[PDB]
């Protein structure tokens, strides 16, 4: 939700803004916010003026009281200002929601440092890390991508792609998910299970480490938490409702993270509040018609550890950077070749006021794919879930900022993995890292 | 679903089973079935006679069309027959429908050492072990429970209950929850969200260590999956349906561990098949008005490894004793005392033949509580999901049988283990064998 303060102080920052966004059909908007919020406000002053009338024409009543108190008339204007007052009070209520119902659809302010643009072939790469393994007919292709930042070394055979991997590895059945639940879904099996939960505490421990408090918060959630986490339009786009209950699966264990102290009041010396979750992720995936088919990429499910972060306004672009950074020390750990990238302001999403991404390579399919993603929300949820926050008893409850950012989604990571640690029979090398948590040290295929 | 088979050969043994059951309403149906399965057969029987009329009729006016060809009347006979096949045809789908209703609704024929009873107070013990601590208060339950067949030591103090050492212990915020996804929802918190990973990779070891597939499966299945693990009843009571989709939140990895094989024909050779599931799990728990109000014994979600088992149909027995027996093993490691019944009729449940469960002694609830169960379902379920198999591709396949049991179902497990191994400060002592996994020996109690 943004401030009305903002929009009042400085409508044209906000206008540009939904611009650059590319969200013209709401700059309209701000000016239809201002015009309501003004007959809000004269209506107060109207009604403050009433109140002082009836203060006035009381006392003269009395006046008359000892006179020949013909005050059959001020009784009738009296009750006219109690008619008025009334109406106004409620013309007022109806201002305010209409002002409100804007000021929830509309999209974060976004950082000065956010660049400009118009989809994700406009987002920003600013850091890189690793030797990637490139095949040969990818060469010009990954040094457009690394900007010849990258270091890497070209290979001769091509790399397979993580679904046949999988399949030459025994590590999933997607025919018979198909079966049973549809398109999008499917049966992880084997060292793949093993894997998955590995990669699990692997983050869990880390994060922990780290000094954040691990949770496992409830997999379904009361329609508000929802609505003060994203926006309206991921309702439709991804999250999932459950038939006549107030229950949504969580697309991430981000919102019920964030909904834990909605309508509370924090200790200033608490902060920050650090927390690191797991949960099973449920998507739609509604808007892909066919990008990325047969797999376990783009999945109605997954398992995702995330980190979740509640910080005064001062401190949380420092957070910004320190979680993002988080993130980096795993995959660095897990030996997969990366590069962090600024996401521009079209491709930037409603509740992210910046937006850090980490594509991963991807020896097989000859790209950068997104693998984890770290936001500062400053105050766009507290603002929505009253999540407030005071240093000293003693007077006004400012705004909390809250940032997210995957540690590890565990099915983009399984794929990272098994394409960047691949070799030319299929056999998959795991990271040393990941030996006490799997056991096995690397996953042959069948047929020996 | 039943055998049609067996209801016309042996009406009598599915009637007496039924009562057995206690299910005297149903036991009308097996008549019913019978009439109408007569209707149908005969039916089915006059047509093939009027085709095959129809035919004789059809040749016999070709031999007069080069006759007087009188046929007038022999053609007016055809014309019968055809409405009459038509009449038949009609009258046939609408009596196997009645049928496959009834039949999709009679309970499984129980194994003859299922002992009968009314309810769950007429199930029987049948083994226990281990020593269990008990409140001197709650001493005469515990004999009443334990038949004095188990080893035991009275505690002058009394063990506190979950819900308390969980808030003692800062291992979970219910007031939390319940703002944000309502009541039997709960946040789990440091130590005992490591313990819940620990139990779920513990249980998964062992049983990959005995032979079993592990898989992640599908959390969301087609209702077909869920209209062939259970019987109907469950889709009110205890099964969540998506809104505007055809997709239903899996109660427990069993359901889409059998929609797996759903129509197939398996090789003997391969039976039996072995998979072991984790998944997440999701209840109604609708028919509980207030019997475990606040902790995270009765819940809408928990993590549960679960044993499911392809059998032959002769071996099937021999797995239902080694599965109940594994979990036993597990809990065993675990240190829990508990004792193993064998549910009776009225407790038993629509799907299965035979039923055991373990219920782990709870030392501050001061009672037995079920913590696993296992089933022998025969070939209930094969029938609906028509799952079968062949060991020479010439022969009629036949139906395989089916079986299910728990391995550890974290929350509950999570209960035992912090009711029996608590001492008196509060502070919970964790098992040896799952030191591995959790790294911490204890979890001392929060300053506060």
């Amino acid at each position: 939700m943004l401030d009305i303060k903002l929009i009042r102080e400085n409508p044209e920052l906000v206008k540009n803004d939904l611009i650059k966004r590319g969200e013209l059909e709401k700059v309209k908007w701000v000016d239809e916010i201002l015009k309501l919020d003004t007959e809000w406000r004269t209506k107060l002053k109207e009604i403050n003026r009433l109140r002082h009338e009836r203060n006035k024409i009381a006392v003269e009543i009395g006046k008359r009281r000892k006179k020949g108190e013909p005050v059959d008339e001020l009784l009738a204007k009296s009750r006219e200002i109690v008619k008025r007052i009334g109406e106004l009070e409620n013309e007022v209520e109806e201002l305010k929601k209409k002002i409100d119902y804007y000021l929830w659809r509309l999209p974060n302010i976004t950082h000065p440092s956010v660049p400009v643009g118009k989809d994700e072939n406009d987002n920003v790469p600013i850091r890189f890390w690793g030797k990637a393994r490139v095949w040969k007919g990818h060469l010009e292709r990954f040094l457009e991508q690394s900007q010849g930042k990258m270091e890497y070394e070209i290979l001769e055979w091509k790399p397979k792609l993580h679904v046949d991997l999988l399949e030459i590895l025994g590590g999933a059945d997607f025919a018979r998910a198909a079966k049973v639940s549809g398109s999008r879904f499917y049966y992880l099996l084997n060292e793949i299970v093993i894997l998955d939960l590995a990669l699990i505490r692997f983050a869990l421990d880390r994060l922990i480490e780290k000094g954040f408090t691990p949770v496992i918060p409830p997999y379904m959630v009361r329609r508000f938490v929802e609505e003060g986490s994203t926006s309206f339009e991921d309702f439709e786009d991804v999250i999932y409702k459950v038939e006549d209950e107030d229950l949504y699966l969580i697309p991430t264990a981000e919102h019920p993270l964030a909904g834990m102290h909605a309508n509370e009041i924090l200790d200033g010396k608490d902060l920050p509040l650090l927390y690191v979750g797991v949960s099973p992720c449920f998507r739609k995936e509604a808007g892909t018609a066919g990008k990325d088919t047969k797999g376990i990429f783009r999945v109605h499910q997954f398992h995702k550890v995330e980190q979740f972060v509640y910080s005064r306004p001062e401190e949380s672009w420092e957070w910004h950077e320190k979680i993002i950074r988080n993130a980096e020390e795993l995959f660095q750990e897990l030996e997969i070749p990366y590069r962090v990238v600024n996401i521009c302001t079209g491709d930037l999403g409603y509740v992210a006021a910046k937006k850090y991404d980490i594509e991963a390579w991807m020896p097989g399919q000859g790209k950068f794919r997104e693998v984890v993603s770290a936001s500062n929300c400053t105050d766009w949820q507290a603002r929505r879930l009253n999540i407030r926050f005071r240093d000293r008893t003693d007077e006004k409850p400012r705004y909390v900022h809250t940032l997210n950012s995957t540690a590890i989604a565990t099915s983009r990571a399984i794929v990272a993995i098994l394409e960047n640690h691949q070799e030319e029979d299929g056999t998959v090398r795991i990271p040393k890292v990941l030996w006490k948590y799997t056991g096995f040290k690397e996953i042959v295929p069948v047929e020996k």
